[PDB]
């Protein structure tokens, strides 16, 4: 159940969150989290769970700890340790400075200037599926639309057949959200296995996909080899299919249950940006972490090297001490602050395609389903994880109220 606690931890900071599956799921994920946020819960608390770790409940200490590579290495980001160890993916695992050469390769491949590229083929899916799901009154929004939307334009990106996407979702998913057949190893492990030959087969007669520009690429100047290829590209495919999938869920379920959130939107479509990262910040999704290069003593607290400590992007936006009224809902909110595509070094090298999609989908759907609500008695179920998501999205509404567009 519970690791035995190391006698340099002290027993009023013990606070057993379980990342995996939080006491107060049934609340809703960020609700289970905002939990560590409570009256009497300090800034820093140590769960027996998982194996044992710190947990930075503040965006002030999130903040920080992100910004401190020196002290709060991303050399074992993931949680549990074991997982953690596997975790070898570039550039995410590698402290500055010996990141940047590679994170810089990356933003290549994903980068705004990709980004507006994709623009078209985006805004076409976007609507193919909508208007495809516009008659039928009624849709299963995260396997309808949520997982083929960004799925497919991230697999368009680098170059693979679709056929393979049930696959590497549920590799992936193994990562973020274990169901428990099979350890992060096995998932990374098999990952590595589908990457080795599309990247010597790209590297022997090169392509202009994501893929083929990593594997033919350099390093401050230096060839990539092959493993280095490999170790960034299941990195990129991790980042491509479990983040904006499981957000688009967030975002939509939300807005099902809020029509006037949704009339706003309609009446004043030039605020969808804005609604994009209030949104952005209340439902986010990420929460990974550092490990301690020495000991350090932290906000009055003794961390000792090796210790890991999880830094929940997540939680600074929704921290009362960053945003008045956290779990409020606000597209007019003055200024929205919050780490829900991180913070330091590591800044999320997808966030310009992140907020592309998210933006078109808000527009075309409402612009071609203004109403539309959960369906009648439906318990909507989330999972926590490195990433959090939701299960099942039942979607109706009623075909009369619709528009081509
Ligand atoms: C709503 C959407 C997304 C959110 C909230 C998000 C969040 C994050 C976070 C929190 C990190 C930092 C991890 C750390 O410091 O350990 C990160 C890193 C990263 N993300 Fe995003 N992500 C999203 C979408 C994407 C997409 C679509 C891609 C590319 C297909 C992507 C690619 C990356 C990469 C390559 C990094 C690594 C940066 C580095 O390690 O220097 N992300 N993301
Ligand atoms: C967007 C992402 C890609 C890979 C993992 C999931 C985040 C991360 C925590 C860095
Ligand atoms: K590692």
């Amino acid at each position: 159940n519970l690791a035995p606690l190391p006698p340099h931890v002290p027993e009023h900071l013990v606070f057993d969150f379980d990342m995996y599956n939080p006491s107060n799921l049934s609340a809703g994920v960020q609700e289970a989290w905002a939990v560590l946020q409570e009256s009497n819960v300090p800034d820093l608390v140590w769960t027996r769970c998982n194996g044992g770790h710190w947990i930075a409940t503040r965006g002030q200490l999130i903040r920080e700890a992100y910004e401190d590579y020196r002290h709060f290495s991303s050399e074992c980001p993931w949680i549990p340790r074991e997982a953690g160890e596997a975790f070898d993916f570039i550039p995410t695992s590698m402290d500055p400075p010996e990141q940047r050469q590679f994170r810089a390769l990356a933003n290549q491949v994903v980068g705004m200037p990709v980004v507006d590229k994709l623009e078209n083929r985006i805004q076409e899916l976007a609507c193919s599926l909508i208007e495809s799901l516009r008659p039928q009154g009624q849709c299963n929004f995260t396997e309808d639309y949520a997982e083929p939307f960004p799925i497919r334009i991230f697999m368009l990106l680098a170059g693979l057949p679709e056929e393979d996407i049930p696959h590497l979702k549920y590799l992936t998913d193994q990562m973020t959200r274990p169901d428990g057949s099979m350890t992060f190893a096995e998932a990374k492990e098999a990952l590595y296995d589908y990457l080795i030959p599309i990247i010597e087969q790209r590297r022997q007669k090169p392509g202009t996909d994501a893929i083929s520009i990593v594997a033919n690429g350099q390093v401050n100047g230096r060839p990539i080899t092959s493993d280095e290829a490999k170790r960034m590209c299941g990195l990129l495919l991790l980042g491509g299919l479990d983040t904006v999938v499981n957000f688009l869920s967030f975002s939509m379920e939300f807005l099902a249950k809020s029509p006037e959130h949704r009339q706003e939107l309609i009446e004043r479509p030039e605020r969808i940006p804005a609604a994009c990262e209030e949104l952005l910040r209340r439902f986010s999704l990420v929460a990974d972490g550092r490990i301690l290069t020495s000991d350090y003593e932290f906000h009055g607290v003794q961390l000792k090297k090796g210790d890991q400590i999880l830094l929940p992007q997540m939680l600074s936006g929704l921290d009362e001490r960053e945003n008045a009224a956290p779990m409020h809902v606000d597209f007019s909110r003055q200024k929205v602050s919050h780490t829900t595509f991180g913070h330091g070094s590591h800044l999320c090298l997808g966030q310009h395609l992140a907020r592309r999609e998210i933006i078109v989908t808000l527009k075309e759907w409402l612009t071609r389903i203004p109403d539309f609500s959960i369906a009648p008695g439906a318990q909507i179920q989330h999972k926590s994880g490195i990433v959090s998501g939701v299960q099942a999205l039942p979607l109706v509404w009623d075909p009369a109220t619709t528009k081509a567009v």
